């Protein structure tokens, strides 16, 4: 496996989008999944509607939360239109069926604590992951590894686009969904094989990947 891997810097990722207060984190996750897997499958960047999840996926709770699992179930089945044709309106609305764009094929999980297992896949695409947000220290994350405290409870879904290492400290990168002003330009290094079980702020409890 590669040293060090950042799918930023692969034309395959779109910028960091906001979720406002809607708790629709898990719409974002699921789109950043799909988008980048079909730049690496295809060569091809469309930016596709997290709108259409968070209205039209049946087994989510809208803005109360969701799960990207059933949201890559849902592409596989039914497809998922751009977000030019259904852009985010920052709230659940009547769902709407427009001209899809992408389908995958399905979808894997990754087994509970396998950082390992987590890399692998992380060195050939992008990750939905599950994170402990509600703490403080997460949401005033500016800058650096992390080495705050995390939530009690994995409850806010993320990405990771990469991993790498600085002064020996192996990260993960972490894509969020609070905009450009939270983090490192919206992003977070997360620590990577790290001594918290489940991973650092428990990232690698219930990992999830679309499969093309």
């Amino acid at each position: 496996l590669p040293n060090s891997v950042d799918w930023r810097e692969k034309d395959v990722v779109f910028p960091i989008r906001n979720q406002g207060q809607c708790g629709s984190c898990w719409t974002f996750s699921a789109v950043a999944s799909i988008e980048t897997l079909i730049g690496i499958k295809e060569d091809r960047m469309i930016a596709l509607s997290e709108q259409e999840l968070l209205d039209c996926e049946r087994t989510s709770y809208g803005c109360k939360g969701g799960y990207y699992t059933d949201a890559f179930a849902y592409v596989a089945k039914k497809g998922l239109t751009s977000r030019e044709k259904y852009p985010y309106i920052f709230q659940q609305g009547q769902c709407y069926q427009k001209e899809k764009v992408v389908k995958i094929s399905g979808y894997r999980r990754i087994p509970k604590n396998d950082e390992k297992k987590l890399q692998s896949v992380v060195a050939q695409q992008v990750v939905s992951v599950g994170v402990k947000s509600k703490s403080r220290d997460f949401q005033h994350y500016r800058s650096g590894v992390f080495s705050g405290a995390c939530g009690p409870r994995v409850d806010h879904a993320v990405n990771i686009v990469g991993y790498g290492s600085e002064g020996g400290v192996n990260y993960w990168i972490v894509r969020n969904s609070w905009g450009t002003n939270w983090g490192e330009n919206g992003y977070m290094r997360i620590p990577r094989n790290s001594n918290q079980s489940g991973g650092y702020c428990g990232i690698a409890v219930q990992a999830a990947y679309p499969v093309y």
